[PDB]
């Protein structure tokens, strides 16, 4: 039974993954990774210290391109240098820009409540989709 990645959850650096959430950061960059649904649910898990899911955004787009295009389109809006960006991207000619809307602060969902979720959750190295049980159960933890 596959889920049908309409709910995923993405990590990030605590700085970045605020900005995500506060609505500052709009657009996230990743290589060519597998994708998630268009109309999905990104669950912003920030890494240590903070160690928590803190909120939500949902997709308006997925771009995929070449990596020069890509940072002169959407870099403005993606809260980070153009350094780092282009270090990332070292040893690829491609990218995916997820361009976010309609982000939504939560109480932190800690680790430990994630687990009693899924057992053996750890932080995503890019997505992990979302179980419909595991999505009613998230769910019901936010505020
Ligand atoms: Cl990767
Ligand atoms: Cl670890």
């Amino acid at each position: 039974d596959i889920p049908d990645r309409k709910e995923a959850v993405i990590s990030l650096w605590p700085e970045f993954a605020k900005a995500i959430v506060s609505g500052k950061k709009t657009v996230e960059f990743r290589r060519r990774i597998p994708l998630p649904a268009l109309s999905a649910r990104i669950w912003i898990y920030a890494t240590r210290p903070v160690k928590s899911v803190i909120g939500f955004a949902y997709l308006e787009a997925i771009v995929q391109g070449d990596v020069n295009t890509l940072w002169s389109r959407y870099g403005r809006e993606a809260f980070l240098s153009e350094q780092q960006y282009r270090d990332y991207f070292e040893g690829t000619e491609k990218a995916t820009a997820f361009l976010l809307r309609d982000h939504q602060p939560i109480r932190p969902i800690n680790l430990d409540q994630l687990k009693e979720i899924r057992a053996n959750f750890q932080p995503p190295q890019s997505l992990t989709w979302l179980r419909k049980e595991e999505t009613q159960k998230l769910v019901s933890l936010t505020s």
